[PDB]
């Protein structure tokens, strides 16, 4: 007997109701732009599959950000491009303005609207209670949008949120691991950075959905309000689940496992053993008390659930009391 089927509780069929060409990215064809219209100004950074630069469009002197892709599975290139095009005009999602070829390698170079070169991780351990709420809400706007457009981000982490703190503007970036959701489809669990991976990934449950992003989001919130980086500090994939189990307790883990009839190695269960739930209030210390409210803990508790189907949706999260006042922000710069 295999694992129990799952479908998203929200936006289940959004891709089903759209034309094939919306999501069948394997049959997309790229309309290239003129590389010569852009000139790189300076290097912002280099990562795994990319180098990112500041650049200018010399036709109108508009400053842009240019991400030059390093060689990857060509199917994945089409995937990211199609996703970014689909999402253009979404709230707090990076805007793909053009696509050009690298003069040297002829690899694709993605041209984006300009954004300031500061990521959330650089700021997020020193925000006020108010600003955590504010920026959490802005991230939710992005996630609800991309989920509503049938897209899982699958790499929600501090390093993937760019912030312009001066102008209170935030963009969700790094859509290279994003994927279209299709009910019934089994997905690769090698997504998301360790500290942000949901229990579904860690127990090899493949029929997951947008709710993975909500787990990652919860991991970000816990980090911010408790001033702990990362909140769940696993040393390997197995220990990531152990760390989660030492906070949420094993009782609910084995209930989740039993619910979806998941294939858990008894030798992993021996190491998991039994751990008591560690009430969310246990991670409060004098350092972080001014950040931890009953509404914060209620919210966190409702995001950080083993069972992906119990997790708040992005819309449900946006309606949570944690954001009750911050939605009234008066946009002071
Ligand atoms: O004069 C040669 C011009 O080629 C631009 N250039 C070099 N490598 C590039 C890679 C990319 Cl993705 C782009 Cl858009 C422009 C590049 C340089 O930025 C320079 O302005
Ligand atoms: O290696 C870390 C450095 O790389 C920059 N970076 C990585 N991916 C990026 C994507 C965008 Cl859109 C921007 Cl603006 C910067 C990026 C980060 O902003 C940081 O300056
Ligand atoms: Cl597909
Ligand atoms: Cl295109
Ligand atoms: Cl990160
Ligand atoms: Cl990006
Ligand atoms: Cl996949
Ligand atoms: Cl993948
Ligand atoms: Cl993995
Ligand atoms: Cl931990
Ligand atoms: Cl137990
Ligand atoms: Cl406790
Ligand atoms: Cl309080
Ligand atoms: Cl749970
Ligand atoms: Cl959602
Ligand atoms: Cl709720």
């Amino acid at each position: 007997s295999g694992p129990v089927p799952s479908r998203a509780r929200v936006y289940t069929d959004v891709n089903t109701h759209r034309p094939r060409e919306y999501w069948d990215y394997e049959s997309h064809v790229v309309e290239w732009g003129n590389q010569d219209d852009y000139q790189l100004v300076r290097k912002l950074g280099r990562g795994k599959y990319s180098e990112v630069f500041e650049a200018i469009n010399i036709t109108n002197n508009e400053k842009v950000v240019v991400k030059i892709l390093k060689p990857v599975k060509k199917k994945k290139i089409k995937r990211e491009i199609k996703i970014l095009e689909n999402l253009r005009g979404g709230p707090n999602i990076i805007t793909l303005a053009d696509i050009v070829k690298d003069p040297v390698s002829r690899t694709p170079a993605l041209v984006f609207e300009h954004v300031n070169n500061t990521d959330f991780k650089q700021l997020y351990q020193t925000l006020t209670d108010y600003d955590i709420r504010f920026y959490m809400y802005e991230i939710l706007k992005a996630l609800d949008y991309c989920h509503s457009m049938g897209i899982m981000h699958r790499d929600v982490k501090p390093h993937n949120v760019m912030i312009d703190h001066e102008h209170r503007k935030l963009r969700l970036i790094d859509w290279g691991l994003a994927e279209f959701y299709h009910p019934g489809q089994e997905y690769n669990v090698r997504v998301a950075s360790r500290y942000f991976k949901g229990p579904e990934l860690l127990v090899d449950y493949q029929m997951y959905d947008y709710s993975l992003d909500m787990w990652s989001l919860g991991c970000m919130l816990a980090s911010m309000i408790f001033r702990k980086e990362p909140f769940f500090h696993g040393h390997d994939n197995y220990d990531q689940l152990v760390r989660i189990a030492k906070v949420l307790g094993t009782e609910d883990l084995y209930d989740y496992i039993d619910k979806y009839n998941i294939e858990l190695d008894p030798r992993f269960n021996d190491i998991l053993g039994r751990h008591s739930r560690k009430r969310w209030e246990r991670f409060v210390h004098s350092e972080n008390q001014h950040l931890v409210s009953p509404e914060a803990l209620d919210f966190l508790d409702k995001l950080l659930r083993y069972d992906h189907q119990s997790r708040l949706t992005a819309r449900e999260a946006m309606e949570h009391p944690y954001f009750y006042t911050v939605v009234k922000d008066q946009a002071r710069m």
